[PDB]
């Protein structure tokens, strides 16, 4: 068997290098020669308690294209205690009875490990938990910039916007020191700038990193510039139109930019980058997108078929 | 390939004669010899950003007939914005990484002629636009004509209702006047006659047109009639019942018509037809409901695959 | 063909002993051994007029697995009691020309029994209408049963709870009642026991039965432990705490138990079983749950396919 | 007595010239001389079973400047239909038993007339009857005709706007119609034309009336232009559509009136009514709602105090 | 003093035969010589946490015929679970700085009382604490009995309906118990007898009570018949179904009722008192409700003035 | 006449220190010998746009307490759109032909310096718009400060909690800056700071100012601690845990306090006060809240009154 198969998948943190790229190659196998039939004959439950609908169509997709069955369910906004009768735990305690995967989006955080301890042999799959993790997001961004850079070591790397709340980046940077040579800069509005276990994590690797306060800085040097989503609630709105003309991103900050580089963003986006840059062959955010379909495939593929047919 | 194949389905103005002829053999054939692998493989969005349950049933049903995958969503009324954040098009810009084909409806006019400007090369089909278009709906009519009277010119055919709002007529009008010898009859209550610029399009046409009050002046010499559903909000309370009673129709109205005349419902209807007509020879609306499986699988198939096996 | 091809499955008494134990046979042998291309082509309509997610989930699971299509719909708290234009019967005769069968759920009794005068020769099979039945979760409690005592006839069976609005009892009691030798005991808080038109059937059968208050008088010598789910509302909150405590089950009053009982739930609980019984040798609810699906299955495949194949 | 000491208002179809008279002069004694405790000790009742904030609130006032207590209620979007048990025949039976007067709005065409069948010696006041009646709205606006062109006879009187459903034309050409020498003018959008028993009325009594289709031709002549309040479901986008301004009358339509000319509507306005009118003096409709707490005063002083000397 | 000058009346249990006396006695002269200006420049609140309409006009205009000036809320179907920070405790230590007195209906049992504990000074009367006390109820029950007996000693009481949560039964029979020589006769649908406490209570008291199935048995010798309130959800269609009628009492059962007997109903009344009986000498219900607002000035009265001379 | 006779008070910032004393003189000869006739006569408009409840109760006592007649409504959650129809300018335009003062609370700020435009010589009170002003809370706020102390100058003074959100201290600062020797400390979570503008405002006036992270820090030399109430979702919930126990204040915080010092807080708590300082001396919310009605009463007596009677 491979590594992964019969594996839950909870956390970026539990994965070595190797799976990753055992991950990503399967990624570019199955982009490169697709296998409609792998799954035939699985069922696999996508339960979203917490309704997020980019993030089930993407997945169920990946699920389809490897002739999997598909039931599932998306809730409403929740309701007044919960499932109020239903223990998360008797839920899934059920579930696991009908299917041969579970991949789950819930509200608390650790929620989807919570699962592992009653899914029996069914492996559960996180979706998204709260505010703690979303592995196939961070697989997807991974998957995207080496496909683009050729490698994912000795690479310039900027975060922009949200650093305090982004567990996007949080994630995507964890990962991306499991790599040698590469180089991070951070941007953000002060009182947002990026956790400082992370540094402190950074330091403790060697990992070369510098904070600043404008996009102009850096841009000149970077392969990857990963935007995340500044909110209208978290900064209040007379701060926010006073600096927020950094954090927004046009064509026409791209002048001095390398022909290699593309401009990431895990979506949506609002305001933030302004819809003259998709024209661009910076942009690169949709594509991103698009790769999630890979990285899911890949995940599914792996954990549930033995083998890997590269 | 034939003419349709990754065509963008979006008015039925978009259309020539040519077109509905070769969408109604599709129909046609499909219903004869059905091809439950056609579209194997193929990988649906289902996207109803304003629900109809009766258009989405019918619509998935068709896609699963040709043994495709389904994904999708019905979006909740509005709590305010359902997107809020996303725009349409980022929507669209990353659905059409996922999937082989789109399916929308949506309350906006436009928005599905907007969604192919964003999908790349993946085709849209409108099921629904607001109060512009809805193409699946005006094709399963046509071809319930069709089969119900072996020819799609020369027929008798009249309209009732609220033909000021009832975009399903106007549609149906439209495209059976690009069909020669064809004869209409419009039953409204006076402020809610048929919009004139149909008729400016008729009587240039050379088009025989007569505008009538009751159902009985003409009902011994159609061949199709087609009601539409008065509502109960348009014409107020008071002048309702006093002109109510010849928009509904009985069995008793249909002793002098002829044995090849079916009436015809988009639906659902509420009291404009009385259950008594159910059991006669005319009612055809349920079968018309039927025949929209076949429409819409004529189009799926046409526009997904490149050449077609009648 | 086998006896129930093409019939409705509307209730439970509709049901002769044979026909029971033909269901029970189906579902032994597809769980021994799958059959996921049985109803390959099949297209089945999944309509919750009533939401029910863990009913949904199951049957459609069923679905899945025997290679079925499956389209449909889960409504929005009936918001009142009706779609207000379409009458149920409009609803069903459109649907019934799109599938192949069709699975309903609907607030109102008898619901599913109208759906069968409108749906022509699609068959169909009740998920629960109102408070009249539910006949797969009959099934599936019969199933379970039978499969952990190796038989059904000469069983102790115990029922706990809500007695007097708990439908799943009912029908368990009723269908329990076409085997012989076979003795119940009903556990019951005073005003709310056990329907009498139900004894009045038992003592006419020649069942012997016994009304008690507390679990513990009957521990001892029970096959069957069948728990239902007492509310909040029904009783007041004075006397509920006064009369809780024997309503509920620990592990503490499992002690002298037989070595062959198992403890039944329809699902979901709240309190009435405490999670330390789940880690015993007789819990059942879950395995009861999974069983869920080859009850289902079953009937769908008798119904489906005109000649099975153990 | 008075005419009026415990008598209903129910409807202005009940009163005489004199009874007009008696509440005008009456209206036009307390707004000059102030008697704030001519119902010292009065308790009233002010029901109103459907909202409406600016009719309660002059009531109220008015209550309070003649001295009397107020207790009562507004009421709400009724949940499940009601008080659905109680009867509006119990709850006037009750509240009849705590209060002098009742004071009551209601959605019910007659609903004030049932009262008076359960109010024993409590004299009920119409506040408004769903469509039928609105006696104190009707007698302020007498009072302001009367008040500023110092008479109710030999008028000329314009109505404009919805004469179908403005309830207020109707009442008010009703009273001006027991008075001599008024000639009445009628301005519709076309459709939306006078109720044809009001006609017939004016014909018999020998009053002149002449029907228009916009304010110009009849500007220069008019006394009193009175305006209905005009809803967005009364009308529509198509009929607002060639001939809507004059539906908004504007400063610049003024400019020929006679100097006495005051213009009435009785509130609220939406869009027919321009701001910039608002600063000429002609414009009179706030001033008319503040001479609602004299009709008001006058019929509340008459009803309760058994010889009202002025 | 007087001994109920500044005392709380949160529970009828706390009430001596001689307080009882009082009380009546105040109402009885009030109810003969009003004194408006007795409680003249106080203010009292009017805290309704639970709608109750009814409850509240009483309380109110007694209030104002007691010349004192009126402040409150009455609440609504709570968003999220309430004021939700905001204890109780800290709404009446704020609001018992504003008053002089607070009335207060509240959905919890025990709301009154805990007010005392909070309120200083300012004495709080219960006016409904969930299915606690409702102490004014009581005492206008016992005034009405009263005033047409000419005595609270040697009557004959029946009390009809629901028995087992009929509070207003409850206390009633509680409060009669104080005084000598009465005796009680309980009929009730077999189910929904009375609680066991109260009888008991009688029994030490020494004092007489019959059980019964109809009213036709005790009929010709009761006094007083009082009937309670009967829920939808307190009965069902199938315990209304052989014996429904007696729970409906109509004029023709009352023909061999004592002159002198009067029924009693607390309301409102749904079906249980046909309309009939309206007309009957015995009817008293309406009467009953107009004697609350001397129970409830009386009430007031003697709590916010120290020494009250009749 | 006295300064404020006839005058509109919409903000903090329309008050000399001369008018601030006026009005706090006024509060205290009131609270010592209260004036229950002085607006005899008078009625006055309680206009909650948006609910207040708290806010309502105590603004209409002091109506009750002067002899004024109050009439007005309180709206219901703004109900989507608001009140749809009628302009906040057209209902002042009404109600101000009713009343002799409006007090108002709506939602949007400049509301209440709107309707000043259009009431006439009647006089609004602001009693809350939106997030700009509450006069009588910083009144209130300041009467309950110098009553305690004695003086309004040279005084140390703490604001806890929400500071950047919080306009209840935001207010209070302002106008304690109209006085002399005054010494502030600010206790937030940093993102949570005192808003800029206020501080140079401060240092422009030359202000000691201090910020601090914990109620320690400085609680040995205080004269008023002034809560406000930090948020559950203002904050996040994993943030908020990490630092909520300094912004919650416990009896054992007070062992080195001031027996001068007094603890405000605007009002409603939740934990942010545990309840055990309560029966400290220290604790005055409660009496703050008492002030109320002293404060307001002085505000409408020098408004409607045109000499004050100290």
């Amino acid at each position: 068997a491979n590594p992964l198969y019969q594996k839950h998948i909870i956390s970026i943190n539990d994965l070595s290098r190797d799976d990753l790229n055992l991950v990503l190659a399967t990624a570019a196998k199955l982009k490169a020669n697709p296998q409609p039939e792998l799954l035939k004959h699985k069922v696999i439950a996508s339960c979203f308690f917490e309704a997020s609908t980019r993030t089930r169509l993407s997945f169920e997709t990946s699920m389809h294209r490897l002739g999997a069955s598909v039931v599932g369910f998306s809730d409403s906004a929740n309701t007044s205690l919960g499932k109020k009768g239903e223990t998360l735990a008797d839920t899934i305690s059920v579930i696991s009875t009908y299917v041969d995967a579970i991949v789950m989006r819930h509200p608390q955080e650790g929620a989807a490990r919570l699962a592992t301890e009653f899914s029996g042999n069914v492996p559960v799959l996180n979706a998204g938990d709260g505010s703690n993790q979303h592995p196939t997001q961070t697989l997807l961004d991974l998957f995207t910039i080496q496909e683009t850079q050729g490698r994912l070591d000795n690479l310039h790397v900027a975060m922009v916007g949200d650093l305090e709340y982004g567990r996007t980046v949080h994630s995507l940077t964890q990962a991306l020191a499991k790599f040698d040579g590469n180089r991070f800069y951070f941007i953000a509005p002060d009182a947002l700038a990026m956790p400082q276990y992370i540094l402190d994590m950074l330091d403790e690797k060697g990992i070369a990193w510098s904070l600043h306060s404008s996009i102009e800085e850096v841009m000149a040097e970077v392969d990857i510039l990963y935007m995340t989503r500044v909110q209208k609630e978290r900064l209040d709105p007379s701060k926010y139109a006073n600096v927020k003309a950094q954090f927004v991103l046009r064509a026409s900050d791209l002048h001095n930019a390398k022909a290699n580089m593309k401009v990431l963003h895990p979506l949506p986006r609002v305001d933030e980058i302004a819809t003259d840059v998709d024209k661009t062959p910076h942009a690169w955010y949709f594509q991103q997108a698009g790769n999630g379909i890979f990285a899911r495939q890949a995940l599914l593929a792996l954990v549930l078929n033995r083998d890997l047919v590269l």
